[PDB]
């Protein structure tokens, strides 16, 4: 099993820095649709925090250990964060969420290969509810953006 | 539409159509503002199945006969339904509700008449609270739009 | 590439719209000792429909595709077929018919499950599986009240 | 000297205006709480589990209306029979002593005779409020004869009968 | 004379019945200071006797009784005594009036104990019991607003 | 619908001159009785708050334009306000709050002759509403008092 | 010793009380007939309720400095219930007279545990056996009367 | 010796009273797009508003003041201006009304903090410093929907 | 009831000083256990606290006066109080609540023989009750002590 | 009282001394009014054990040791306690709470001052948020009592 | 036919039936610091294995199957072995036995998956899924706390 | 209000790590107390994520721009994170999370103090409150291990 808990913690670093990024939206958000987007990065976060707490648990359960510092989350996840701004548009920002959650979705769908191809059937499930999910905030997001999801 | 049971009946096919075109709003909506409406149409459609449960029991109660199946309800209902399409606007979409909801209000003032004139102050009821709550949205939807009622 | 899971929960769309507007007629033209439990069990099956839709519809159109969204629609492309309604038919009749409804679903959901298996969709996979397993279970219950085994 | 007593039979019943319905519909209530709790004492039979809990929503309702136009006689400035000898003398429903042996559909049976009576009441009720213009106590009798109208089509869908109001 | 638990069960459906008719005069007719605060509670008063009632009716029935269930019966074979309600009665007069009838019926409840301790009916005895408890505690507080102890 | 719009608005005005009656004597009341009526104030105010939002809502809905400064409220109430002051009796605030809800219960009783002969059902019902509440305090304040209700 | 007699009504209780469950749990299962819909979640409520007078009899008995039955031999040899294979075509009235048989013996047990623990001294058991019987012929007046018959206690 | 802690206090209540009355005029006559959203938001700041007017006036009341309570006071002591409602103006122009409002209301409270600290009245010191911290933040918020810093 | 009145008083005094050592053990605990056992020492007050409710209340409903001073409470409890101390180990603490309990389980006791020799069934079952938490509790303790009940 | 933690200990002598008077009037009480001041005296005990609880964990959390029997308590309060009395009025009784509030409100500013003067705003904090809400029970109190809060 | 998984369902409903068993053994006879938290920790594991057997029992059923429920079935079909209830067990003794217990079910689960997803029976595989994944975080917990790695 | 705003941030940073920190401990504990404190870290970084709420929106509504990258977060923070590992004492595990939180009771008081400074009272505020949380967890904390908060 050790690509599954390899994907897992992978998961982990990733999970952490996507955490990161909607924080930095929510932050810095300016624009109309603010009211209802800056809420909703909350629920985002809330949403991603789950994953995490799924995925961290599932590894350690197998016998892993999860990246635990932020240097280990920074350097470990292919997420790039670059540094706040207020002037970043409302469209702006919800393409960069979408970028985030299709990188997260595509991320969840190795993660279940790897843990279909080991047997390991809970990470599988973990990693499929987690895609289910993503991918329907990806469909709204690209919906309040005037666009078809294109997963 | 001679008596009570008729307009009821009516009310019946129209409430139906009328729940199968906010659904089709709600899942064909694109642009600014679907994070906001795309809800606000289930709340509508719960709306709908409310008026549909009282119309429909009251029907039953008075001896009549609900129309229960798609096609009595398509072929009554005097409500046209086009297909799904991602490209009409959010401000169409709202407008397309505008136009169901004024039609919806004209039922329910014809029911108010008709159970009226035949002393049927339970069915008269029942129209007066459905019509009051969809005037009420009339006046939301058209604010939302930038304009008045125009009841 | 997913164009067959595209078509059966646009399938599940048109059939899932047909089940609730019998399970409707069910509801309303009951009549018969069994009416007080089972005319708001009714309620409750509609409101399960209900979320089958909403799960597969959703899914359908997060897979870039375009659910049916007219009555005409759901009527021409569901297999399930309507009559009109009358208060004469008994209850075992009508339970026995909402059982009837249940084993088509049940097979759609199944049909679901392989085909969206096939073309590697689990996420939609999952959807049809979930549904399966809760209609299966109301099966049981259904034939339970009419006296028999759950048959599947 | 001082004033002669009168010494008359009671008499009266009619239904003249909005507080003499509402203290008929009072009375009425209450004899229709007390039969519907006979029902639900004495029951037996299958459908037991179901219906004996239902007898109390069903008490629970006539509660309701009972507090609505007993407090609406109160507010009209009127006095509201509030003994049971009142209640049962005034009422119209007639009682009998509690029986075990009585079928479901025999009972679910009464009470539908009952609620077709009190829907009855309260369509007089209306009337009498519309003419006198009490749009206030016109709202309570229609309010409660649509909820007690439903009722009856769910007692008599159970008794595999349409309503027939 | 109440013979046995049987008896003394029914006695209580009846003047648990009356009672609840005064409270509900009581209720009705309230005028004067202290109205905001005690025409609600007049209401939580019915709603305990009510619960009384359930009680010792389920019992009796439980039992092999049969319960009044007239409004001729209750009246009859209460021991109450129920008078035409009058706007003019004072707050304090009501409450006395209430105290009474609890009064009332805590004898009766010390009663049913007696009888079913007596008959070895160790559950109807703990109904009246409990029943007992709760009335004693109403009356220590409605005294006191009337300014006097319990005397119970 | 002229007539009721013109009630509509008078309610508006009147509502919100009630309602700062109301605080006043939540404000300034001492006496026996104080920790009973005080709250019950602020219920009164929520419902005259309530009472204030459909009939405003409802006359936005009919093409109305609701008063909304104080100078209108005042201007066209028909209720006086004098200085608040703590030596009003306890039951000469109560006094003064049933005096403000006879006005109120006559207001609204005249809003439903008006709705009712220009055939406004939904306006109609909002007011028989209202006035079956307010009266029904109207007894409960007379009651503590001593009194009949007199309406 | 002094409460001895107590303890054993209590263990008695925890056996029978398993058992009664374990019957409770073939007629949800196996429950067949018009009636299901109302009496197979009813049967869960009647599980719930036995499992409360578990709780509270062995937790009095384990405080009591007793040894609480905890194994499925204890249980099925100490019980007086008998039990037998789960079958689909007993009638739902036949599953509910059943269901009254047990009951009643449960209620005849708790009116023992009343006696003993009243001979003993030990009021606070004497309470927990007299709050389950009296819940315990509610339902049997309940069961009864959907069966047609009087409680007959 | 807390005569000036008493008269902001006092001002608190005609300047909140206003500002209810034109939160309400801009729930009322909003049009546009954001008017789902925004509309109830009004009412969401009408109840803060009334909140503070509560915590205010009764911390006046409690120090032996006597809170203005009379629309004619309220509207002429307080310093901000009404005018009649207008459906026309934008759901842009609207959201900058509030703001101006509320940068109004923050600065009272800076303005009523100064002054109870003055005097060493610490617990009304801490209903300004309350009040002030929200009413902030819902500035930053407004003028965020407005792509505009807070700007305070 | 002269003996019922004694004991329901002696209940006053005993509770009343057994929630200031609850509150004591509370304050002063420290040591392994602490995390789980601090809060518990709330939930024992709040139940103490209630048994004062109840015997209180049926003292002065059978007409008695409770003892409701300081020095009344210690002057009449037979439980014995000590200087606050933060070198108790978790263990003796915990010891000394089931000295605490104890105690009260047998004044219970007494009050249930006391108010049955008297016939008064209601204070007899408000003793019944009591004694059974308490009792409830010395087995709980007694385990996390590793010791059997022995009552 | 030199420092924080010796004011923050006298109001818990205070505080317990306050809770077991509140509880006196409670029982004791007798007169029209009981019905609604008997249980508001639970509110206030309700509260007053509120602030002792923010009190001892400050004192304790500073390294203190809180006064813990009711040796302590008695002693050190300057609060003085009387035998139980069915007879005081109402009104008495009322005036008797009022003084006690007035007291503590006055321990509370001393409490503020101490620990703005060393400092330690944390504690500064608490007792400041104590008085406000008791300075508001005085004016309802005194309201009742037909008096001007004349803190 | 689904010949295995019924087989496997069967073989939980009596596996589950002597864990929830054993699991109240240890709650019973539970003495040792630690005491408070893990008593009734161990009724929230009961109440888990509780809702497994209902969904293990109720597939069964739904699939015609037939349900061991007696406990001389649940005994004799069991692979877990009970002992006499005994007080000096310790604490960290009790806790390795629910892990041994937990080892066994979900190795027992695991063999459910992989027969149900052997014949097609995606419900029944879904359901001992969940089933071992809620087990397997409990003994990693369990093992936490007894100082040691999860070790599945 | 330069330096408020520096002190805000600062505290955006070292609320981050510490959140990290408490998050590795929650994974990785392991010994006798891991079922009452492994949920308990879960507590103390909802209530870290509470201050970091607080803080950062503060900081931003005074013109601020939050530090909103993990690298920011971990090269702004004065804080120091270690790989996880499991072998690490329960103890040894609350001693760490003991030395976190007294680091973050000092920078609050730092928070206080630079703000009282700028006649920033609403951000002085905030600091005073999260700076008593804290306090109050050491105490319980310390109490666990034996010991006396010693701030
Ligand atoms: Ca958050
Ligand atoms: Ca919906
Ligand atoms: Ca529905
Ligand atoms: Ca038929
Ligand atoms: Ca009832
Ligand atoms: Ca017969
Ligand atoms: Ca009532
Ligand atoms: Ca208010
Ligand atoms: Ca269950
Ligand atoms: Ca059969
Ligand atoms: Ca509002
Ligand atoms: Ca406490
Ligand atoms: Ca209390
Ligand atoms: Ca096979
Ligand atoms: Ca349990
Ligand atoms: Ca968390
Ligand atoms: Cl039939
Ligand atoms: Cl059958
Ligand atoms: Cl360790």
């Amino acid at each position: 099993l050790a690509d599954s808990k390899a994907v897992l913690n992978q998961a982990v670093a990733d999970l952490s820095v996507a955490h990161s990024i909607l924080h930095q939206v929510h932050w810095y958000m300016r624009g109309r649709g603010f009211m209802i987007w800056h809420p909703k990065m909350d629920e985002y976060m809330e949403e991603i925090d789950g994953y995490l707490d799924e995925m961290s648990e599932r590894l350690i359960t197998l016998g892993g250990a999860p990246f635990s510092t932020l240097k280990e989350f920074s350097e470990n996840s292919q997420l790039k964060e670059v540094l706040g701004d207020y002037n970043v548009t409302i469209e702006e920002q919800l393409a960069r969420v979408v970028e985030v959650f299709r990188y997260l979705a595509a991320l969840f769908q190795k993660g279940f290969d790897v843990s279909d191809e080991e047997g390991d059937s809970v990470t599988n499930d973990i990693f499929n509810v987690a895609k289910a999910s993503i991918e329907k905030h990806i469909w709204m997001l690209q919906a309040e953006l005037g666009q078809a999801p294109k997963l």
